[PDB]
């Protein structure tokens, strides 16, 4: 097993060079002056390598009384979109390669959904576990101080976001802290850094953002004729059978979504053991165990499976949880025709090449799991625009649709002398429910299933611009390289 | 051999310790509240570590059309005084650990000649000679740009400096840069860095600065009973003859002004032979041979000495080029009762070791050479005065001067009826020439000179409060620790 | 008794209508326009209400987790000169009134020595002992915040300072929120409030100022004839004797200073008991028993003396303690023949009445103890300097003294064929040792003593101009008044 330093270096640099070619040649390769064109390629170069990272070493006083310096690192990618966007982790395993390397796999994440943000990343070495929450308030904001005085911090510079080790809670925190002391000058101050409470300035919807935007990923592969045929997929007997690996927040929305919609969820596996049952687990249910107590660990309605997940038979198996948990050890021992990783590196290069022989199709985490960046450039957006979407058109928008249908209604009225007859003016019961339920997350989710949507296509067409099989994951990259490289391209350098 | 991180690691926790025992009790310990006044020594803790340090990656536009991608680092070591001061190492073996600890030095080097800076430095992984002027020019700008946007470079900031491998020419780069960029407000901007040139801002007598620094080091302890009895010196025949390691800026300097006070320059390195003569080696003249030619090397009026002129018998032996040259292999062997450090770095621990046993005194390099980093000091000070030193007082104190002398002359006159008999107003041929030469150098000269000397009786009543020998070195890093520890202390953390 | 707004209201109506007359006519009302002149002495009116009154309620979490809130005000009295000068007090009986009137007296106190600031001054309500050190440092820190996002504390602005209730603590902390905060990016932050620790940017000779002060006031009174002989002073066996009541920071040095230039201390009182001994009291010795332990009671060469010292028979009388102390009540039993106010308004307006009838002259507070305020400036002056009083003078002032001493002797030596005979080069004793001793607290206290001076005349000269008698008081507020007075004028308003 490699780690993502290598393995995203490594699908840079594969996708870069499939770009190469190309991208001389036919797309601006048509004034080739001095054929020196190749040489251009030097934004390529500049690309690739974590533009900026910092390091730092400041203190706090622990509820003891006592002092300790605490390590962080924040690396910045790319400032070829001027907000970077990035999460802050707070883990004793945090290591300048660990960010530098995320925060180059966010900015070409953020590409592939069209988000304009430069990727950036951070790791506080600290395990918050070991700190008091007053403790962890402490370190959170000195950290944004640090953060912002050395440019790392900022509304039009870079905005932080959460990690699984980070939450809520530390995002209000740091939102707070730049806001009355850095940026209390600044009107956007509050749009520092996304996944705010929403009483702090946070977007309804954000939560399911990372599973709903796992399900549309997934769905809008599904539903394709073209891939499903290659694998011989959307059938009648298989239909829909998914197993989840992580029942975390987002392997359980993952798995929400999944179902409302038609798919049985055979197996779910935790970090203890495993569940399993044929006829399907429930959502909610399962939801409602795990959260009561523990873990999901003896399911009523589930037998305890045995032997990973990862190689249990059914149609979509998606990794929510560890890192390369699918390698060229098991890789060939994978029933599931669809991987889709809804967690950040859930398969290694060697095993991607085992699925790519045996027609395995995976849905790459560049992709899959872009929903929760999705949803936090709205958060950004929201937090500009300084007012909750919906707010100044709902009411409007409901008084349209009626008028429509009331122009049905006294239209078809007249060819039938009444005056209450025909009544279209009764909205289906469904519709009647999001007039009712009008609000926020409605618009965030519409956004996200809109990106999501265009992007699955962006990466389908280049798969086949390049030639590539169900090698989504490269088609990916390229997508994101394409783009990145263009802003330069479409600019210089210092001569940009 | 070692290397500056462990060594200077090592120095700062030797003096740290010392300095832990005494800082609590009869300093401030009269009010041992909890007795946890050994709890509160954190503060050295917080001290040790550099602070901030970032690494970056920028391209330029090499002149043949190609592009490259240039790594650079700039560590701030510490902000207890509010600009970082530093220089800026054009070199391909740079590395995060040298910036760091380099800074740290600096830091605490500073704090010795009381200068109000913390510490810093940065190096930018390149070799000065693959690259044309252009292209320096090219990688000072972009590089002052970057660390500008992340807060590394500015006036009140972080304010760079020089370094063996870089001039005043890109000094004056940067300089201008900034100022024409993010530092168009500034009416200090061109106070971003030092070593300028005079036409760029830069002050006079910055280029003897580090020398005469030497100098008036080795003096303050030459002149001092005490430690030239613990050595058998301020002696009839040996009275003053010294060695000299190294022609460079700081070498020959310090040679110059050796001589001009009555000592014998014996022998003179350089990085190829040697030099020697018992009776003597002429500043003027071999700086001339140095200049008008190559190296030293053949100088007529000197035979060629061989066998490390760190043996040679002579007084005082003045380091002055290669890092840790004087090891636990050669310590053993020295002949001169007196090493003056006149370089950084150019002694062992052990060394340092084995000269304290053989009652060697060792004049530290974070204060012997602490003489640029004063005139520094003055440098940007002259640029915040938005004038030169004396413009507005020299001919007022002229004019203040002969008054003196002429009411001495006619005050003695009135004790014998005359009218032009006593004639005190003329002033001494020295007093007359200083008259008629005064200028900014002259009162820089003196500043350094000021600095040097309260440091050197500081540095004294430090080694006697904690009972150290000739063992200088710890000495002044415990100065620089309690200097430190006191700003912190009078303060806090973020509770300061 | 009145209440200072009232009195300090009264003291700035008195002399407003007396420059009124004057400063129509002559001054100038040469160019009487539509004899508007009157009119436009609507000047006045603007300057007499203190411009802006900022309150506040901010929260601080107590110790104990509690939560409670602190309500503090900060007053601009003026603004006609940029940095509004004022000290910040911590006691439950500040009120908003008492701040508008201290703030009033600031700017009046602060022409007088010709200081360039606005006068200020802010109150917490609050008592420093109810709380922990930490509960302290908390409040000064939110508290200046607060003053800090509204205009109440900036060098460029309003620059605080300590009152009794605050020291150096206070200060620092918040001169340290200040500069890591809103003032993060200014290069003089540290500026933001003065009364620092040395460690701090603190300037050297501040402790003694407000006491010197007091010292050269009654100086350059008691020198000058006219005065002392209206009172039969600069006697023969009256000569000097003084009773300070009050032992703190401004009635010690001041025992110190008046005693050092031949004064006689023959009483000193306290909050307890009082000393007394006609021989004297030696200030060293009094100021060594009231350290070592409580109070001065009790001390070995001094009788308990009884019967307010006030009435004691002296010359000088230095109130430095208590508020109104001589009242219309004990007035007419006063023997000193000169009342030196070292405190804030230790005599009452009936009481003044009384002086003046029966020819007592009272140096006004207003000008005896700006001592402080002077040397704040000083220390201001040095924070935006950023350098040390004499750091770079010194040495070159001491290498031109001995030219010109060298000068005398050489040129002495002309005048008999020798090369040693004549000695002048020698300084005297006391030169030598200012030589040696030169420091900031040198400069800083000429600096002192130089407006001190200046002042005393400008208020005598006014004095005159006005023909009030030892009525110095409304000479000093008439002065003052005259001066912010010409600094509108020479503008306008808006129209200014």
């Amino acid at each position: 097993d490699p780690n993502f330093f290598k393995m995203v270096e490594g699908f840079f640099d594969r996708g870069a060079s499939i770009v190469e070619d190309k991208l001389v040649e036919d797309l601006r390769t048509r004034e080739s002056e001095e054929q020196k064109r190749n040489r251009v390629r030097g934004i390529l170069r500049i690309i690739k390598p974590c533009n900026h990272v910092l390091s730092l070493s400041f203190p706090i006083r622990r509820d003891d009384g006592s002092w300790e310096v605490i390590e962080g690192y924040r690396a910045q990618h790319s400032q070829h979109r001027t907000p970077c966007k990035g999460g802050i982790r707070y883990s004793t395993d945090v290591s300048v390669d660990e960010v530098k390397a995320l925060a180059s796999l966010m900015t070409y994440k953020c590409a592939v959904v069209d988000v304009p943000f430069g990727g950036a990343k951070a790791g506080v070495k600290i395990n918050p576990k070991n700190y008091t929450d007053n403790e962890l308030e402490k370190i959170t904001r000195r950290f944004t101080m640090e953060l912002a005085k050395k440019g790392f911090i900022g509304p039009g510079i870079d905005v932080p976001a959460p990690d699984m080790s980070t939450g809520e809670r530390e995002m209000s925190w740091i939102a707070d802290t730049y806001a009355s002391t850095i940026g209390h000058y600044d009107i956007n101050a509050h749009a520092c850094v996304t996944g705010k409470p929403i009483s702090q300035g946070g977007i309804h919807g954000r939560i399911s953002a990372t599973g709903r935007g796992v399900f549309h990923g997934i769905e809008n592969f599904i539903n394709e004729a073209s891939y499903m045929s290659i694998l011989g997929m959307t059938p009648g007997f298989g239909d829909k059978t998914f197993v989840v690996q992580g029942f975390g927040n987002v392997g359980l929305h993952s798995m929400r979504y999944l179902h409302r919609f038609g798919a049985k969820c055979i197996a779910v596996g935790e970090s203890d053991g495993s569940i399993w049952n044929p006829d399907g687990i429930d959502p909610k249910e399962l939801e409602d165990f795990k959260l009561q107590h523990g873990s999901i660990l003896g399911f009523p309605k589930a037998k305890p499976y045995e032997g990973s997940i990862l190689e249990a038979d059914c149609d979509i198996l998606i990794p929510a949880a560890s890192e390369k948990q699918l390698t060229k050890s098991n890789a060939p021992r994978v029933k599931a025709k669809i991987i889709a990783e809804g967690a950040n590196g859930p398969t290694t290069p060697e095993a991607d090449k085992i699925f790519l022989e045996r027609n395995i199709m995976v849905i790459p985490d560049l992709y899959l799991n872009a929903g929760g960046v999705t949803v936090s450039y709205f958060e950004w957006l929201k937090n500009l625009n300084h007012v909750s979407y919906g707010r100044l058109t709902f009411k409007y928008e409901r008084d349209s649709n009626y008028h429509l249908l009331m122009s049905v209604q006294e239209s078809l009225e007249r060819k039938f002398g009444k005056h209450g007859g025909t009544i279209p003016i009764v909205p289906t019961a469904e519709f009647q429910d999001r007039i009712s339920g009008a609000s926020e997350k409605d618009i965030v989710h519409s956004g996200l299933a809109y990106t999501m949507e265009a992007s699955a296509r962006q990466i389908m067409r280049t798969a086949m611009k390049y030639n590539l099989g169900l090698d989504l994951r490269t088609a990916a990259y390229v997508n994101a390289i394409e783009k990145v490289f263009k802003v330069y391209n479409e600019a210089g350098v210092t001569f940009t």
